[PDB]
Parts: structure tokens; sequence; C-alpha cells
């Protein structure tokens, strides 16, 4: 998909995670928000479409998505072993990188 779609993706999961009530439920918008997360690590955000996909601008806007997949499967990994309520704690972490990235670039 396309990056808007990507984020609205990314919002509406995090949402699920909040409100979740097992871990089927968590693991399975955590593992929608991993994908987006991939796709949208590819595309070129609007601020920086006349940047070289060599400069620090780019590279960092990558960076960003790596960070957030890791996180991601933290919690992913934490959802697999069952414990909803740390796994939910961790998806609240990653609104950190959301916004830092959202700071920077959109
Ligand atoms: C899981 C955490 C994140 C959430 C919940 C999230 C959610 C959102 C939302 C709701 C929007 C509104 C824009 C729209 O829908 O049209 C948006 C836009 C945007 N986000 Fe995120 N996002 C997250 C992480 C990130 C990260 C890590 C980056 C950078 C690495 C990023 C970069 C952007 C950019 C560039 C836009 C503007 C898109 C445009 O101009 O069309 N977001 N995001
Ligand atoms: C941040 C950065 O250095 N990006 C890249 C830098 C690159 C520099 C030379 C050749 N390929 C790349 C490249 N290819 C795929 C994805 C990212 C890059």
């Amino acid at each position: 998909a396309d990056l808007e779609d990507n984020m609205e993706t990314l919002n509406d999961n995090l949402k699920v995670i909040e409100k979740a009530d097992n871990a089927a439920q968590v693991k399975d918008a955590l593992t929608k928000m991993r994908a987006a997360a991939l796709d949208a690590q590819k595309a070129t955000p609007p601020k920086l479409e006349d940047k070289s996909p060599d400069s620090p601008e780019m590279c960092d806007f990558a960076a960003g998505f790596a960070i957030l997949v890791g996180q991601i499967d933290d919690a992913l990994k934490l959802a697999n072993e069952g414990k909803v309520k740390e796994a939910q704690a961790a998806a609240e972490q990653l609104k950190t990188t959301c916004n830092a990235c959202h700071q920077k670039y959109r």
C-alpha cells in the first residue's frame, strides 16, 4: 500500500491493542502493524520528497521504522508468552517512536 493507508493501519491497530481482551487479538493487531511498518519503511514521505535516498533525512526516516518494528517484535514476543498486560504496556511505548518521527517529518 501507500503511506497514509499505512499510518491509518498503524493508528487503528494501536487502538485495538489498547482495547484488547485477549492475546490473540493483540498478536493479530501487532502483526498487522508490523506489515505496515515495513511497507512504510520504503515509502518516501512528502516532506522529504526533494531529498536523495542517500540523505541524512531519508536514512533517519527509514531508521525510525527499524526502531518501530523492533519494538513491535518485543511486544509480539510478549503477547506470544500470553502476557497481555505487559504487551499492551509495550505498545504504549511505541507512541514515543511515532511522535519522534512525526515531529521531524510529518
Ligand atoms: C505506531 C506509531 C504510529 C502511529 C500510530 C502513526 C499514525 C499516524 C497518523 C494517524 C497519521 C495521520 C496522517 C494521515 O493519516 O493522513 C500519520 C502520518 C504520518 N506519519 Fe505516522 N504513525 C506512527 C509512526 C510513524 C513513524 C515511526 C514515522 C516515521 C518513521 C511516521 C511518519 C509519518 C509521516 C511522514 C506522516 C504524514 C503522511 C502524509 O503526509 O500523508 N509515523 N501517522
Ligand atoms: C539510509 C541509506 O543509506 N539508504 C540507502 C543507501 C544506499 C546507498 C547506495 C546503494 N543503495 C542504498 C540503499 N539501498 C536500499 C535502501 C537504502 C539505501
